């Protein structure tokens, strides 16, 4: 198991524009297009991202390419973030993947706001951090996915993703 496989399980793969859990236009493997309520705005962002007139539909290769870019961007945002970087450096390989997952889903800013959980993770207080992470809108709105990430942080293994 690795970050790519992990996120592919959490986000799924859709080749036509769709609305995510928050109702935002998205495509591929969780690639957010726009928070705007307009399909046109979404189609236009898609074309700009792919480099062609797509008509709201892309191929698998195109989806994977956006995915690669997005993971890279997520890692780069963590490393550039003063609050995130120290946490990430302190963690093992499996838990790093869970932090990337969260950044991919909610953005650097969002994650950087979990101050208390971040400090617990850096301290290696696994159970405590897991309880604190669950007290969030994130867990209440997408509980199954949040549970998977939280279990990951708690155990340092891929058990939550094994079977999926
Ligand atoms: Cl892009
Ligand atoms: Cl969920």
């Amino acid at each position: 198991m690795n970050i790519f496989e992990m996120l592919r399980i959490d986000e799924g793969l859709r080749l036509k524009i769709y609305k995510d859990t928050e109702g935002y236009y998205t495509i591929g493997i969780g690639h957010l297009l726009t928070k705007s309520p307009s399909l046109n705005a979404a189609k236009s962002e898609l074309d700009k991202a792919i480099g062609r007139n797509t008509n709201g539909v892309i191929t698998k290769d195109e989806a994977e390419k956006l995915f690669n870019q997005d993971v890279d961007a997520a890692v780069r945002g963590i490393l550039r973030n003063a609050k995130l970087k120290p946490v990430y450096d302190s963690l093992d390989a499996v838990r790093r993947a869970a932090l990337i997952n969260m950044v991919f889903q909610m953005g650097e800013t969002g994650v950087a706001g979990f101050t208390n959980s971040l400090r617990m993770l850096q301290q290696k207080r696994w159970d405590e951090a897991a309880v604190n992470l669950a007290k969030s809108r994130w867990y209440n709105q997408t509980p199954n996915r949040a549970k998977r990430a939280i279990t990951t942080f708690r155990t340092g293994t891929w058990d939550a993703y094994k079977n999926l």
